């Protein structure tokens, strides 16, 4: 029936009918030649094409509902004083529960990002990380869930000091702007131009210093594929970023990043995130430790991203060199933390959208953001 205070009932059991709640459904934005959408949500052939992938949309929805319930839960207890490990463990414990983890059929799409301050993304603690969340920290919670490879890439920013309020509002508004501009036949470079205009319309004051929010130029949104967090197309966030168009049936992660620094990220700190190259095929390996690790990765993650903590929990130890080998062989790719200049502040907001035949669905939309 209903769920417990501390989320523990799988989303699957909350909807015995196998039909999960849809996200925010929107009519596609007008074009300039009668190519709007007040006809799509209406067309008969479109309703057919759409209904044809109902099971797919349904898998995204089950993953999205798990995501909404997990983040609402996280927002109630995340507090300075907790270690980053404690935060990720508690979040992941709940995510595995509500998504009813079942090997590669259902589970966590990628590691729990909890990047701090100047670091914008790809940071999650490795074993032994003693980092503690602080009152003045600006933490980006970015985690994912999936059902049959249908990934929900969604994220928000956590703060405790009201001095970052306008900064968060700026990035949230920017992301929502990107979501509204998105649609079938829309040029990706136009979405980025739109996002940047809104983002830069915000000026903020933090600790006596004023800044015009800058989008992080080398970070962006992206299309999503089955078991493929990045399908190939990128949603810029600034301006001149390719006029390729979005297509019907595509799924996108509309994510924007705002910064008070240079607006550019670079690799920094110890790497924790890793993911098999989607285009690399079977590779025979004789090296004992390297062979075993690759098998563990194929069995547990496939082409989904993972982190060192997830290797530890599987009972693996002294796998670092084997992991480096796979990376050097190009079988696996490392994704180190991406950070702006020291002293800068970065914020993020992200949603997954479905470019359905009849409409645009912000499947991960919630009452929170
Ligand atoms: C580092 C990822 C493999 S783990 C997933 C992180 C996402 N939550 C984040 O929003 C994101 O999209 N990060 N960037 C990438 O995943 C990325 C960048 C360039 C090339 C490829 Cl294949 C993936
Ligand atoms: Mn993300
Ligand atoms: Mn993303």
């Amino acid at each position: 029936k209903v769920q417990t205070d501390p989320p523990s009932v799988p989303i699957c059991d909350l909807y015995p009918n196998g039909v999960f709640p849809k996200g925010q459904e929107c009519e596609y934005p007008p074009t300039q030649d009668g190519r709007t959408a007040a006809w799509r949500t209406t067309s008969e052939e479109k309703k057919a094409l759409d209904q044809a992938s109902e099971e797919i949309w349904n898998d995204f929805r089950e993953a999205a509902e798990a995501h909404r319930q997990v983040r609402k839960y996280v927002m109630s207890w995340i507090k300075p004083g907790m270690t980053m490990i404690e935060i990720c463990e508690k979040l992941e414990d709940c995510s595995r529960k509500l998504i009813k983890e079942n090997g590669l059929n259902a589970g966590l799409a990628f590691p729990t990002g909890c990047s701090l301050n100047n670091c914008a993304a790809h940071y999650t603690p490795n074993a032994g990380d003693t980092t503690v969340l602080q009152y003045d920290d600006i933490c980006k919670i970015d985690f994912g869930t999936h059902i049959s490879g249908r990934i929900i890439d969604c994220a928000f920013t956590v703060t405790f000091n009201p001095k970052y309020d306008t900064l968060l509002k700026a990035v949230k508004d920017a992301t929502n702007t990107g979501i509204k501009c998105a649609g079938i036949d829309v040029r990706l470079c136009d979405v980025g131009e739109a996002i940047q205009e809104v983002m830069e319309s915000y000026e903020v004051e933090i600790d006596g210093k004023t800044y015009q929010v800058k989008p992080i130029r080398n970070l962006n949104g992206h299309s999503i594929g089955q078991y493929r967090i990045h399908a190939g197309k990128t949603v810029p966030i600034i301006k001149g970023g390719e006029a390729t168009r979005m297509e019907e049936g595509e799924v996108y992660a509309i994510e924007t990043f705002g910064s008070t620094g240079k607006g550019v990220v670079h690799d920094d700190m110890e790497c924790s995130h890793y993911m098999k190259n989607f285009d690399v095929g079977h590779v025979p390996i004789r090296l004992p430790r390297t062979k075993h690790l690759l098998n563990v990765i194929n069995e547990n993650f496939g082409t989904l991203a993972f982190c060192r903590r997830w290797l530890d929990r599987l009972g693996e130890s002294k796998y670092l060199m084997a992991l480096k080998n796979l990376c050097d062989l190009g079988i696996v790719d490392p994704y180190p933390p991406l950070c702006d200049i020291k002293g800068s502040y970065t914020a993020q907001f992200e949603h997954t959208i479905l470019l359905r035949p009849t409409c645009k669905e912000v499947v991960s939309r919630g009452d929170d953001y």
